[PDB]
DNA sequence: TCTAGGGTCCTAGGACCC
DNA sequence: TAGGGTCCTAGGACCCT
C-alpha cells in the first residue's frame, strides 16, 4: 500500500507574479525586500538576480553589493494571496487531499485519484500546465510516496519542472542524501550532525536508534525515521491559523519609551484589522509583545487575555522595556495574539 | 552585508492537581 | 506520600516568500 504524494511549489512565487503584472521587470535583476535604509532582507528574487548570488533572507545590504543593478519592490501581499487561491482552486480540481504549507506550495494525496489513469506524473504536469494557463505563472512539483521525498523532488528539476521517485528508486536516491535538505533539519541541526559525522541519510543509517534518541530527542527518531524513508505523516486539509502577529523593525534603532509607544500605536490598528478578519469579535486565547534589541537578542512576553486589548498591550512593553531593555537600541517591536483553540 | 515578517512546532522548569 | 499527571510561559530552530 504506497501512497502517491505531489508537492506543488510556485516558481519564484514573489517575483513571478510582479513580473507578469509588469513584463519591464522580466529580464533585469528583481526582488521584493526592504530596502537597505529600511534594514530589509529579501523575500525572493527573480533568476537574473539569483544569478548574482541574490537569494531568500540575504539582508538587501548584501544582495546590493552582490547585484548593484537590483531592483526592489515592496510587495503587493494580496495579489499574492489571489494567486494563492487560485492555485488551490485549481488543486482542488484533482483532489480535496489538500494540505497547503505556505502562500505558494501545498501537498496533494492522489492515492485514491481517478484523474490521468492514476498517474501521479500526469496530475502534477496537468497542474502545473492548467497553472500556467490560467495564471500565467510556472510552478515546479514533486511526485513520491512520502511527504518529505516529495517536498525535496519538487526542487529538483525546477524552475518549470518535475521529479519523481518511485519506491523503487527511494534507497539510492537516500543514500547520498545530505540531510540539510530534510525540511526541519535546518543549519543548526546540520552543523551539529556534520561535527559527529553525519552528512547524508546514508550515514543516518549506519545509526542505532536509541544513540539518536538520546542525542536528539523526538528529533532523533524524526532523523533515523525519514534518513530511511520512513514518512507516515498524512496530508491534512484541517489544518488551522494558531496565532496572529503584527510586526515592524524600524530604520534607525529606538532608544525612549515614547518612541516605542508611538509604534505600537501605528501596529495596533494592524492587529485589530487582521484579527477582526478571522474573529469579528476580537475574543483571543492570549496576547503579548516582542522586543528585539540592537544584538539581535529578541523576548517575548504573552499572557491569557480574553479579547484584543491595546492599553494592556502598551502597559505589557512598557515593563518589557523597562525590565529587559538595559541601555540598549531596540530595533523591532511587535504585537502577537494566540487564537482560541478551536 | 548586517541581518524581515508571516507563521509552526518542540522543549523545559515551575505551578498546580491528585 | 513520593511521584504521577497537565497548563503556563519564554525561547529558539525552522519553515515560506
Ligand atoms: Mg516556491
Ligand atoms: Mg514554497
Amino acid at each position: 500500500g504506497s501512497r502517491k504524494i505531489i508537492h506543488v511549489d510556485m516558481d519564484c512565487f514573489f517575483a513571478a507574479v510582479e513580473m507578469r503584472d509588469n513584463p519591464a521587470l522580466r529580464d533585469i535583476p528583481i526582488a521584493i525586500g526592504g530596502s537597505r535604509e529600511r534594514r530589509g532582507v529579501i523575500s525572493t528574487a527573480n533568476y537574473p538576480a539569483r544569478k548574482f548570488g541574490v537569494r531568500s533572507a540575504m539582508p538587501t545590504g548584501m544582495a546590493l553589493k552582490l547585484c548593484p543593478h537590483l531592483t526592489l519592490l515592496p510587495g503587493r501581499f494580496d495579489a499574492y494571496k489571489e494567486a494563492s487561491n487560485h492555485i488551490r482552486e485549481i488543486f482542488s480540481r484533482y483532489t480535496s487531499r489538500i494540505e497547503p504549507l505556505s502562500l505558494d506550495e501545498a501537498y496533494l494525496d492522489v492515492t485514491d485519484s481517478v484523474h490521468c489513469h492514476g498517474s501521479a506524473t500526469l496530475i502534477a504536469q496537468e497542474i502545473r500546465q492548467t497553472i500556467f494557463n490560467e495564471l500565467q505563472l510556472t510552478a515546479s512539483a514533486g511526485v513520491a510516496p512520502v511527504k518529505f521525498l516529495a517536498k525535496i523532488a519538487s526542487d529538483m528539476n525546477k524552475p518549470n519542472g518535475q521529479f519523481v521517485i518511485t519506491p523503487a528508486e527511494v534507497p539510492a536516491f537516500l543514500q547520498t542524501l545530505p540531510l540539510a535538505k530534510i525540511p526541519g533539519v535546518g543549519k543548526v541541526s546540520a552543523a551539529k550532525l556534520e561535527a559527529m559525522g553525519l552528512r547524508t541519510c546514508g550515514d543516518v543509517q549506519k545509526c542505532d536508534l536509541v544513540m539518536l534518541l538520546k542525542r536528539f530527542g523526538k528529533f532523533g527518531r524524526i532523523l533515523w525515521e525519514r534518513s530511511q524513508g520512513i514518512d507516515e505523516r498524512d496530508v491534512n486539509s484541517e489544518r488551522l491559523r494558531k496565532s496572529v502577529g503584527v510586526e515592524r523593525t524600524m530604520a534607525e534603532d529606538i532608544h525612549h519609551w515614547s518612541e516605542c509607544e508611538a509604534i505600537i500605536e501605528r501596529l495596533y490598528p494592524e492587529l485589530e484589522r487582521r484579527l477582526a478578519k478571522v474573529k469579528p469579535d476580537l475574543l483571543i486565547a492570549r496576547q503579548g509583545v516582542k522586543l528585539k534589541f540592537d544584538d539581535f537578542q529578541q523576548t517575548t512576553q504573552e499572557h491569557v487575555w480574553p479579547r484584543l486589548n491595546k492599553a494592556d498591550l502598551i502597559a505589557t512593553a512598557r515593563k518589557t522595556w523597562d525590565e529587559r531593555r538595559g541601555g540598549r537600541g531596540v530595533r523591532l517591536v511587535g504585537l502577537h495574539v494566540t487564537l482560541l483553540d478551536p
